[PDB]
């Protein structure tokens, strides 16, 4: 209706109102349909923009809309086109801003961000009283913001700068920005926030209003450092970082003309220095400073790299001489000091002249005492670049090398070094030696004048500080570094001549002593050492020699090193000088070298180093006099005793009182403090005066039956052998001692003596020390071996053998009483020794009442069952601790054994009796078996002490091995699973979770106790089925869920069991679910049960970050947000996820695997993540996060990383686990437990972190170089963390027999297989060797050699042929050596032969073929061959052996070896050389041997075979070496008669008597035979196959020659095949039948020329010969008619018969001219040599 007008605006006024009332409604529909409604009639806006703007102004819409809505920001969103709707017609006021900036006032951080976005969108259309009102809110905000708000204040500014779409808000913005960064009441972190802030709002917004004021900009901040109020720092980054960005290059210069920055920043440094330095001097209590200076010195360093610009010498000038010349702190010259390093750097910028001025001026003007590293580097470099550009230098390569020597520099680097600290010095010297040393062209010819002139200035420099002397110390370190620039300078002159240069160091090493100066006699000494002889001494000393000849105060000089030089290049003269020797002996070398030693006036005035220097010399010296003079007076008495005394002194390191009354060197030995250890070079004193006083004693012998009565020379032993130290001086003096009392001594009383003098020391102090005893009990041992060998008789032995014993027993009861022995392994070892080596001296009817008597101390029982073989005893009554431990003291009771049994047939016999019941009784009864393994040790392994027990792996279980090491570990799972007692479809499952349980008890226990290496898990496999389904040993899985079944099935047994769930209770955990909305105040909180914490591996690097992340948790909003069951809506909530209750031990997986839908398969992640070794989780559990909110440790520690190597599919796992010690890291793979050095954090990078790497490839043998990235497919997969025995655990709520049995078992195979026993075996058997030869007018036995044989043959038999020759060659070692004792047992001896035979050969029906040819070993079939030899040798004259299935044991063991060709030797090829090589061997013994083998037919038999047509199979393995086999048929052969098949070539003559038969053979054996015959002559088969295969032997030319002597047919046949395998055959292996062909061809019979016309020429019209060859080899394969060439050459030129027959054939002729002209014109275009002889026979 028209006339309805006002009613128009009342019902727009009332809906007005309702939307109003609805915004009031407290629903957030109700809200959102209000704001929808209201975005709605606006944008169709008689209601225009005024109205609803004035509405919302009095009405306050906005503020009832800001106090909740805000929280979300679809809100915000909807809410912003309102308010740019009342802004745009000015409608808002500074009010409703304030409102609106009141809104972070305590709000939510989404809130805030909500508001910050809303008013950065809103920035562009406010009026500037709004937008200048918005700052100083923001500066207000700012005076009171916390850390995180002031960034995202800033944060905010950049959201505002960055859309200001006109820059004219950004001025002010940074304008804001430059007060904020320049106010000091703002920590340093928002200062650098702001200035990034403020960079990247001038760098990437330059569409508009950011170039023409980056100058203005920079401009007011150098106006703003221009003034000082500390703007300077910051200011300086702001304007370093502007210029980083922006044209540049030319920027620099345009900065250059009129605001130069280098000066003005120049004068900042020099004004704000002074500044400093004004309070400096009253303000000096506080500490540095570094911060700025450094800051302003690496602007200057950006700054002045690309500009191009040279830095002149007036502000060089004021940075140089007013920064750090005049400074204060020690820190501020580092940083100049490091600046002029860093400039200068292969490129000046300075200019040369400015260079050249400054460095002169004050560079070198500077005090060197105050000077450092930096100093050094810096000074050398402007050495290199001053003198390199005035032409002094030039750079070359590397060093700057030199072309003058007045440097402008090497006048005060001399004062660098002479004035300096040990490093600058070190530098200096350095640079001395590299400037000084070197020499290049243009002075390259002028070596001697500057090394003369170097060495007289630096000596009279040395002499200059010298003469000060007569302030002290420094001068010291000034003669020390000098020295060293000399040391230094000759050092490199090899990679003197001036007498007066060892003069004055003569006298400067004297006065080191004087006031003793340690560093000058060394620094002398070595200086005169590194230098050639004098040649004024070495004359000196030789003229005098020779005057003498046809000197006292030559060696008695006053001068004290000059003495020491001087004996020092005598030595060197002795040394090497042929002549000296005679001279040095004749005038008086002996004699005065000894007054050397035994006088008091030598040295008055000497070093503790000046008489250790002269006396080893003159030691030295002495020694090879006596070694002259040996073969050949003046020693005595006194010179023993100098030469005691010295050794006294020099044993306890204290040669300084080498004039002691020899009562204080006893007292110092006996345990003083322990400061008298020997040095480095005492040692060499000790042991040559030790060679000195046995040679002397040598020539001497009376002097030490003399001694022997004194005190001294008894306590001069002990000490030597007992109280000194230095394992080398004690073993040199045993040495020797044993040397003099072996020769020197010329008697028998000496080594009573000492015998005697070793036995009183054996309780009183070879116990005390019980370390240094190694050397005495090696003395005791040699000298009473010795004793029983030189037929002396030890007077009181007996006694000491009861003593010996005495103490063995009493050993053995405190081992069995405790199970630890009361002493040492040295002492053990000694008197088991001594005990051996005391046993020789005693009849048969003694070492028989000490073992195996029926009322004496049974010594043998006690050792064999207590000392070596409890474990073996212990496994003998299963099957119904040792007190020699160590490897050393095993092998002394086995030679105490030994010793035992040799001598006495009724000790022997029970210890062979109680070894083959304890090892020999299983089996060895009738027929000795096999381990089937022909290299075998016991595969369990030794279980390190230090290490545990790792567990098998069949290929695929890794995942449960490591998760079960990782279990034990911890010491709660140890102790509460092995404590369950008791464990020996619902009851089904009840029963496998019962075997669980017990399973992992006995894995458990094992390794807890087992022995072993590793343990291989039956049970563990055979038990578990993963979730219900058996496991695949052969299947990968993830090993989460393996632990997961594993600990599910732990917690069921231990409940079923009435214990509570320790798993459970150890490891697992809870979270705390919380939801928290952000429109209403209902929370929501749940428990959820977990075993394994899972962190994100892909989206974070650290444990840190990951951990963080459930305390954040996730956000739920829009269409995702979370639904409230009683607020019946969709609202904002924080899903965070938090840890209720702490395990003691926790377990964090990686989730470092996923699925791949491309690849259809499992793929692994391997980021890099980082973990530390400690975890502190008390920020991440819900106490930690209502502490920080507000409204049982919780640090751990970690201990075991499970780690993955390999694909998704396959890989590996293993463990790095922690060991509980009370005073580390251990490697846990499989089987094997090492230690490791993951310790250091590169080492925990490399291994388990994982992670990308730039990895170095290398191919292509060592000569291709590439870089490849690669990934760490090895990371850690699991982290186990330990909180920082309960008896909860195993308190109620609701076998160790195994162990034993497999530790005595692997005990009892060890000891089986262990080396020592192999060693005590060869001892055993090869003892009673001399007792094993028979009577000398007899051929048998006597019956005690012939039971001692028995026993031992029978022993042997069952140790080798059980155990023995299986082992593998570290332990069985050499089994020849074990052929050689068999050898030893079996001869001389026919029944001992008989039973060795019938028992070990011909019992088993397969020794032979498993020794002969299946051993996969060289020298074991080898070693079994040999010995089929020896016992058919020597069984050759015994009598008629019974057959084992009038012949002997010969023919049976040859026929034994014959059948293996029936069937067994077309087997095993690879493998026959030894068979046919013990064919070999039998015949080469004798003719005998020789005629036993024809008769059985060998040689035809043997040579069927190699032709198939055998007596059985052909052989299989076709590249099979036959050469014995050859050999054995020539050698057989040869030993025949073939003088049926010759005829002489000349008719009547008969054939000449055949040469080439077997040598040392009187006549031949028979006649050969037909079956050889027929295979030799009549067919051709056998002679092809042996000259096509048998090359290069020596057998079959032997056999070739042999059969061709006079035999037209053979000969034609050979000749046939030589020549077709000389044509058609690869000219590499031409050679051998060339060489055969020349020595047919040299055969002296009667058909010599028919053979050398049908090989020179060939079979007539056939195109085959010599000469036919080479005719066709001449155009093409010229090396094959080379070497025939060469062939004919020796043939013409060794055979006088075969050049006849060139001389008198013309076409012979012919065509050997033509080959010689070929080869002739082949040469031009051993050869040469060839062809020189080639036309030396042409006629």
């Amino acid at each position: 209706v028209p006339g309805q007008e006002e009613t128009v605006k009342n019902l727009e006024i009332f809906r007005l109102k309702m939307i109003l009332r609805l915004l009031q409604i407290s629903s957030f529909n109700g809200k959102m349909n209000a704001l929808n409604e209201v975005n709605k009639v606006i944008s169709s806006v008689w209601l225009t923009a005024e109205r609803m703007a004035e509405w919302i102004q009095q009405n306050n819409i906005l503020s009832i809309v800001l106090r909740d809505s805000l929280h979300q920001p679809q809100y915000v969103e909807k809410l912003e086109k309102i308010l740019r709707f009342v802004i745009k017609e000015k409608a808002l006021t500074l009010q409703d801003l304030d409102n609106i900036w009141a809104a972070q006032a305590g709000k939510h951080e989404a809130i805030v961000k909500n508001v910050h976005d809303l008013l950065a969108k809103l920035a562009w259309d406010f009026s500037p009283e709004q937008l200048d009102h918005l700052f100083d809110c923001f500066k207000a905000s700012w005076t009171n913001a916390s850390k995180k708000q002031r960034e995202k204040l800033l944060e905010l500014i950049r959201r505002l700068a960055e859309d200001d779409k006109d820059g004219v808000m950004a001025h002010k913005v940074l304008n804001l920005l430059w007060n904020l960064a320049h106010s000091d009441d703002v920590p340093v972190d928002i200062m650098d926030l702001a200035l990034s802030a403020h960079i990247k709002i001038l760098d990437y917004s330059c569409s508009q209003d950011r170039d023409t004021q980056k100058i203005q900009w920079i401009d007011r901040f150098i106006e703003e450092l221009r003034t000082n109020d500390k703007w300077v720092i910051p200011a300086l980054k702001q304007i370093r970082e502007i210029c980083s960005l922006f044209y540049r290059h030319d920027l620099i210069n345009q900065l250059q003309h009129n605001h130069a920055l280098v000066t003005l920043v120049a004068e900042n440094l020099a004004t704000y220095m002074e500044s400093m330095r004004l309070y400096a001097r009253d303000h000096e209590d506080y500490d540095p400073h570094v911060q700025e200076v450094q800051e302003r010195l690496n602007f200057l360093r950006f700054l002045l790299k690309d500009g191009q610009l040279w830095l002149c010498a007036p502000q060089a000038k004021q940075i140089w001489k007013c920064l750090a010349e005049n400074a204060v702190y020690l820190c501020d010259r580092e940083a100049c000091f490091k600046w002029y390093s860093k400039l200068m750097g292969d490129e000046p910028d300075l200019d040369p002249d400015i260079n050249k001025d400054f460095f002169e001026s004050n560079v070198l003007q500077l005090d060197p005492s105050l000077l450092t590293e930096n100093g050094m580097k810096c000074f050398e470099r402007f050495f290199k670049a001053v003198n390199c550009r005035e032409g002094k230098l030039v750079a070359k390569r590397r060093a700057y090398m030199m072309d003058d020597l007045e440097l402008i520099g090497l006048d005060y680097l001399w004062r660098v070094v002479i004035q300096s600290n040990d490093d600058i010095a070190s530098r200096a010297i350095d640079l001395l030696k590299e400037i000084y040393t070197n020499l290049g062209p243009r002075l390259q010819v002028n070596q001697v004048v500057i090394h003369e002139d170097f060495i007289q200035s630096c000596f009279d420099r040395l002499k200059a500080s010298y003469d000060t002397l007569c302030c002290a110390r420094q001068e010291a370190v000034r003669m020390v570094r000098v020295l060293t620039v000399l040391r230094e300078y000759i050092n490199e002159c090899d990679s003197s001549l001036h007498p007066r240069y060892i003069s004055f160091l003569w006298q400067v090493a004297d006065l080191g002593s004087s006031l003793n100066m340690p560093p000058l006699r060394d620094g002398a000494r070595v200086l005169m050492k590194l230098m050639p002889p004098d040649s004024t001494t070495i004359e000196k000393l030789r003229a005098i020699c020779l005057d003498h000849a046809k000197l006292d105060s030559l060696f008695f000089g006053p001068s004290a090193s000059q003495v020491l030089y001087l004996t020092e290049v005598v030595y060197a003269l002795l040394m090497p000088s042929s002549d000296f020797q005679f001279h040095f002996l004749k005038s008086g070398g002996l004699p005065l070298v000894l007054s050397m030693l035994t006088r008091n006036n030598f040295l008055p005035n000497a070093d503790m180093e000046t008489r250790r220097g002269a006396y080893l010399n003159a030691l030295k010296i002495a020694k090879l006099l006596l070694t002259a003079i040996g073969y050949g007076y003046m020693p005595d008495i006194c010179v023993i005793r100098a030469i005691q005394k010295i050794i006294w002194a020099s044993g306890c390191g204290s040669l300084q009182l080498v004039f002691s009354p020899n009562e204080e060197i006893t007292k110092i030995y006996e345990k003083t403090n322990a400061g008298n250890e020997p040095d480095l070079e005492d040692e060499q004193v000790c042991c040559e005066a030790l060679e000195v006083m046995t040679l002397c004693f040598a020539l001497i012998p009376t002097a030490l039956d003399a001694l022997s009565k004194e005190k001294a020379w008894q306590t001069f032993i002990i000490d030597l052998l007992l109280h000194c130290h230095s394992k080398t001086v004690r073993q040199v003096a045993q040495e020797q001692f044993f040397l003099m009392c072996t020769r020197c001594c010329m008697g028998h009383r000496p080594l009573l003596f000492f015998i005697t003098l070793l036995f009183t020391v054996l309780g009183s102090t070879a116990r005390e020390r019980a370390k240094h005893s190694g050397d005495y009990f090696t003395l005791l041992r040699h000298l009473l071996n010795y004793a029983y060998n030189s037929n002396i008789n030890v007077p009181n032995a007996e006694v000491l053998l009861n003593n010996e014993i005495d103490w063995l027993k009493r050993i053995r009861d405190d081992v069995k009483r405790t199970g630890e022995t009361g002493i040492e392994e040295t002492i053990l070892e000694g008197h088991l020794g001594v005990t051996k080596e005391l046993l020789a001296f005693q009849t048969s009817e003694k070492k028989f009442h000490i073992g195996c008597e029926k009322g004496g101390a049974n010594l043998i029982k006690e050792l064999i069952d207590d000392f070596i073989f409890p474990a073996s005893n212990v496994y003998l009554q299963y099957m119904r601790i040792p007190v020699c431990g160590s490897p050393p003291t095993i092998n002394a009771g086995f030679e105490l054994l030994v010793a035992l049994a040799v001598g006495c047939v009724r000790n022997l016999k029970q210890i062979v009796d109680s070894l083959t019941e304890m090892y020999y009784i299983g089996t060895a009864i009738t027929t000795c078996e096999a381990l089937t393994e022909w290299e075998y040790l016991p595969p369990v392994g030794p279980r390190p002490p230090k290490g545990f027990v790792g567990l098998k792996n069949a290929g695929a279980t890794c995942y449960m091995n490591s998760v079960i090491q990782q279990l034990y570990m911890i010491p709660s799972i140890r102790n509460g699973i092995l404590a369950i007692e008791g464990t020996g479809k619902t009851e089904d499952r009840k029963e496998y979770n019962i075997g669980v349980l017990r399973h992992l008890q006995v894995i458990f226990g094992h390794l807890a106790a087992s022995r072993l290496q590793y343990y291989v898990p039956r049970g563990f496999w055979k038990q578990f089925r993963l979730w219900g389904e058996p496991v695949n040993l052969r299947e990968q899985h993830d090993a989460l869920e393996f632990f997961n079944s594993l600990v599910d099935s732990l917690d069921e047994a231990l409940k079923a069991l009435g214990h509570p769930a320790m798993l459970s209770k150890v490891l697992g955990g809870s979270f705390a679910d919380q939801k928290i909305c952000q429109g209403c105040p209902h929370r929501y909180e749940c428990e959820e049960s977990f075993t394994t914490l899972n962190v994100d591996i892909r989206n974070h690097q650290n444990l840190l970050d990951s951990l963080e992340q459930y305390v954040k948790g996730d956000l739920l909003e829009g269409a995702n947000a979370y639904h409230c069951e009683k607020c019946n809506k969709k609202v904002d909530t924080v899903k965070r996820l938090l840890i209720k209750k702490l395990p003691p031990v926790l377990a964090i997986q990686l989730k470092r695997f996923d699925y791949d839908w491309e690849r259809e398969c499992a793929i692994k992640f391997n980021d890099y993540f980082e973990f530390p070794r400690e975890l502190d989780m008390e920020p991440y559990t819900v106490a930690g996060v209502a502490k920080l909110e507000g409204d049982g440790s919780t640090k751990y520690r970690l201990v075991g990383v499970l780690v993955h190597s390999g694909q998704a599919s396959g890989g590996h796992y293993y463990s790095y686990i922690i060991q509980r010690n009370g005073g580390r890291w251990y490697k846990f793979d499989d089987g094997d437990v090492t230690e490791c050095k993951m310790d250091d954090d590169e080492e925990m990078k490399n291994q388990c972190f994982g992670g990308e790497y730039m990895g170095e490839v290398f191919d292509h043998m060592m000569k291709r170089m590439s870089y490849r990235r690669q990934k760490r497919w090895w990371n850690a997969y699991i982290l186990f963390y330990e909180r920082m025995q309960d008896d909860e655990l195993i308190r109620y709520i609701s076998i160790e027999r195994s162990v034993r049995k497999q530790n005595v078992q692997f005990m009892h195979n060890r000891m089986q297989y262990s080396m020592e026993y192999f060693q005590f075996m060869k001892k055993l058997l090869t003892c009673n060797g001399v007792y094993l030869n028979p009577p000398p007018g007899q051929d048998h036995l006597l019956p005690e050699a012939e039971e001692i044989t028995m026993i031992s043959i029978q022993l042997a038999a069952r140790f080798l042929f059980t155990t023995g020759f299986h082992t593998k060659k570290v332990v069985r070692g050499s089994a020849s050596d074990w052929y050689d004792a068999l050898c030893i047992l079996l001869r001389h001896s026919k029944n001992v032969r008989f039973w060795f035979a019938h028992n070990v050969l011909f019992n088993v029906s397969n020794r032979f073929s498993e020794y002969l040819l299946e051993c996969p070993s060289a020298e074991v079939r080898g070693a079994f061959a040999k010995l089929i030899v020896f016992i058919a040798h020597f069984s050759l004259q015994d009598g008629p052996c019974p057959s084992p299935f009038n012949l002997s044991l010969s023919d049976h063991l040859l026929r034994a070896v014959l059948n293996l060709l029936r069937r067994e030797v077309s087997e095993h090829g690879r493998h026959l050389q030894q068979y046919f090589n013990l064919f070999v061997m039998y015949a080469n013994l004798g003719v005998a041997e020789k005629t036993q083998l024809l008769k059985l037919s060998v040689p035809a038999t043997f040579m069927l075979v190699s032709l198939d047509e055998g007596p059985g199979p052909p052989i299989k393995y076709q590249y099979a070496e036959l050469g014995k086999l050859y050999s054995v048929v020539s050698q057989l052969i040869r030993c025949c008669n073939v003088s049926s098949r010759m005829q002489s070539s000349i008719n009547g003559n008969p054939p000449l008597p055949n040469p080439f038969g077997d040598p040392n053979l009187s006549q031949p054996i028979m006649p050969i035979q037909q079956n050889v015959a027929d295979i030799l002559f009549v067919r051709t088969s056998y002679v092809k196959k042996i000259i096509e295969d048998c090359s290069n032997s020596e057998e079959t030319v032997k056999l070739l020659r042999f059969c061709c002597w006079e035999n037209p047919q053979f000969s034609s046949t050979v000749l046939s095949e030589l020549l077709w395998q000389v044509a058609y055959s690869y000219t590499y292996e031409l050679r051998p039948y060339l060489d055969l062909l020349l020595q047919i061809l040299l055969i002296e019979d009667s058909w010599q020329t028919h053979r050398i016309h049908n090989a020179l020429k060939g079979i007539p019209d056939d195109r085959d010969g010599l000469f036919d060859t080479i005719q066709r080899s001449k155009n093409h394969y010229q090396k094959r008619a080379y070497q025939c060439i060469k062939c004919m050459v020796a043939l013409f030129s060794n055979c006088p018969v075969a050049y006849q027959i060139l001389q008198g054939n013309g076409d012979l002729k012919r065509k050997w001219t033509w080959a010689v002209e070929w080869l002739g014109d082949e040469l031009e275009r051993s050869a040469r040599m060839t062809l020189a002889k080639a036309c030396e026979l042409c006629p």
